[PDB]
Order: structure tokens, then sequence, then C-alpha cells
């Protein structure tokens, strides 16, 4: 009765919430990005997913 999202756009919000590196603030703004329109699942995940794997330094 709630998500009405595909397996990937749901998938896109589980994983975004997944980046601990990532900024919760940047993370809102993909999630709350993803709520507006969760067409941008596969690609808000992609660049998400790359802010997290790029503020991280080695």
């Amino acid at each position: 009765a709630d998500n009405k999202f595909n397996k990937e756009q749901q998938n896109a919000f589980y994983e975004i919430l997944h980046l601990p590196n990532l900024n919760e603030e940047q993370r809102n703004a993909f999630i709350q990005s993803l709520k507006d329109d969760p067409s941008q699942s596969a690609n808000l995940l992609a660049e998400a997913k790359k802010l997290n794997d790029a503020q991280a330094p080695k």
C-alpha cells in the first residue's frame, strides 16, 4: 500500500540511503528528487553513488 516505485527505483532509494560517505543533505536531495520523479532512478543513483565515490579520499 506504499512506495509506488519499481524495483530499480526503490533499489535506488535504498542504495542512496546506503551511502555513508554521502552528505545526508545531498542524500535528502537525491531522495526527494526520486520522490518527485523516480524516472531518474538508475541515473540520481548512478551519480549519489558516484558524489559518494568521488568525496571519498584514500
